[PDB]
């Protein structure tokens, strides 16, 4: 006896689904456009049901909001619409939470129920790299006291309380910092996704997740996501580390004995031992959880039964 | 802004609600039999609706399970009925949580949609006096530690797993322990509502908050409960305290003005340090905050927005 239900590949693929389920080839192209990576076999076998069984609790979610109001004789003080629903995406540093999320955005905005669908990364909420400096937190960047958690906090119930201005910071992968002046504004979407390291983890009191209406958290086997932050390592010789400007250009020129070295004693030292210690323990807390294979296929989904 | 709405008394009060649903004399029977801190008017105005609302949600919970099962097409690994809905009940010792829990049990079994509706308290999850000396917790009794979370939290993962079967430890007030040998069982109600202190505490993994559909703390002035800290002791010199077996049969000769004394001193050193510390930073993770005056009527209402 398990509180999911659970599915391999196989099994969701076999489904006989009550859909009615089909990319639109203006989708097609939209869901290119956001990488390439991304497998549309993928994205319509799995990512488009997903989307479908999580609008069915956006809809509860809105028909629930009606019937209180309704019952209340809509009372001045209750507001006038739900709040946005607020979808927490987890898991390991380099699992594709990025492209899970971005994904999921694009095919949950198609729905006329909740087609204002806004998606934030808690990256925009790490202290910039000076600040880590001052806190000896620079080797510890994404794990919990990297973030500022006052700010994450005072963001997430802004947007839950129904304000109609939100504001989050911005940070550059690029250049590894916060982006100094940069913000992106929330406005009540039916919808916000939150991506990131951090959105499952606990405190003392109110925690970011107690406002969630669902989350999901991108699992794969340790060995399988060591491969894939050494390949992202790698490539990265071509893109991020080929500016000369870049603090970490000189891996640009390793080559691919070094720079396996390089990645694995950075994964060794930082990402590894945050999955371990803060990330992984936070995934039972997850409404779903998608397993992927070595390949970045989906090969497994558990689901909280309703 | 804030991520709830709010009622003072006087404003529920003045609420056109959807119809009275009204309640027959033989249930008001009943209904006496288990309040005292809950009198008739509270029941009529506050309980009654409180349970309508709670029943638009596992309505709610009812029909997206069934929206589901359809949609995967009702698949073997699915259950054929939604798991049980888990309401928690959390509060300061003595400020009503076990009546209000009661209450709420009768009203909520009203419908048919839910007639099936258990209540299991945490109390049966505290170590046995033996343990509690062994941890040096004797003076820490509904202190976080003084329970054996793990069997908590299996308990309750197992009601939300739709176990046919699961079975919580009985705690004896009378004998100042638990009973050996006893035991609860619990037979996938539609409703579970787990009252005690520690409901909404949090913890650095999966919580048995997690797996709760919805919440309620009991709220009231420190002082105000606890003068009602101090009534309740000074009764269980008759009651309780009467048998010469009890481990605090030695308080029952305590004149009134000796008991108080022993009362607030009890209060000042461990319960009011655990309201403090522990439970109180809970209060922002309920769904519902239900505030009571010195004479136990509810002054205010705080709803989490939907
Ligand atoms: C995005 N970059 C990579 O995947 C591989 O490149 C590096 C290179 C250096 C470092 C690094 C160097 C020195 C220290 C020190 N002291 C620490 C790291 C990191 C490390 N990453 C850790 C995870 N970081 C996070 C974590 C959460 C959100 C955004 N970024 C990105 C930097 C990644
Ligand atoms: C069962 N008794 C009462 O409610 C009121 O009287 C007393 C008397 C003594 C004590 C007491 C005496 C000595 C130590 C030591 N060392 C500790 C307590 C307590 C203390 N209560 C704390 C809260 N306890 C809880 C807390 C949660 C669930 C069930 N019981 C009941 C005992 C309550």
């Amino acid at each position: 006896p398990s509180p999911y239900v659970e599915f391999d590949r196989r099994q969701w693929r076999a489904l006989r689904m009550s859909t009615p389920l089909a990319l639109t080839e203006e989708e097609l192209v939209g869901l290119r456009g956001l990488g390439e990576q991304i497998d549309l076999l993928e994205v319509e076998e799995v990512y488009l049901p997903l989307a479908r069984l999580i609008h069915l609790q956006v809809a509860a979610r809105q028909r629930l909001f009606a019937a209180t109001a309704e019952f209340l004789g809509e009372p001045q003080q209750n507001p006038d619409r739900p709040v946005p629903f607020i979808i927490g995406v987890a898991g390991s540093v380099a699992v594709g939470k990025s492209t899970t999320a971005r994904v999921l955005q694009a095919l949950l905005a198609r729905w006329d129920h909740h087609p204002r669908v806004d998606l934030v990364t808690t990256d925009g909420f790490l202290y910039p790299n000076a600040e880590l400096q001052r806190r000896n937190l620079m080797h510890r960047k994404g794990f919990p006291e990297s973030y500022n958690r006052r700010a994450l906090m005072r963001f997430v119930t802004s947007v839950k309380s129904g304000s109609d201005y939100a504001c989050a910071p911005v940070y550059s992968h690029l250049h590894y910092d916060i982006i100094p002046g940069a913000e992106q504004v929330v406005r009540h979407p039916d919808i916000l996704i939150l991506e990131g390291l951090n959105v499952l983890q606990t405190g003392p009191t109110l925690m970011v997740s107690d406002l969630f209406d669902f989350s999901l958290y991108v699992d794969a086997r340790i060995e399988d996501i060591e491969q894939w932050y050494v390949s992202r390592f790698l490539a990265m010789r071509t893109t991020a580390f080929a500016d000369p400007e870049s603090h970490f250009h000189h891996y640009a020129a390793f080559s691919d004995s070094q720079a396996v070295v390089a990645a694995r004693e950075i994964w060794r030292t930082i990402n590894r031992p945050n999955l371990v210690e803060n990330i992984l323990p936070t995934r039972p807390r997850a409404t779903l959880v998608l397993r992927k294979d070595a390949d970045h296929s989906i090969n497994r989904l558990r689901l909280r039964k309703l």
